[PDB]
């Protein structure tokens, strides 16, 4: 219910999430980066 949370959700869904949507193809080369992307998956699932 906090308003800062609303502002941060607006920031994410307006700027960060699209950028990463359309920066998708470069994500293929992550075989031997195994942690940060796994963290991002869980953060995105919690956001959803």
């Amino acid at each position: 219910a906090t308003d800062m949370a609303l502002a941060l959700n607006r920031y994410l869904c307006t700027a960060v999430l699209p950028l990463l949507t359309r920066c998708a193809p470069l994500f293929a080369g992550t075989e031997h980066h195994a942690s940060l992307i796994d963290s991002l998956l869980h953060t995105v699932y919690r956001l959803s």
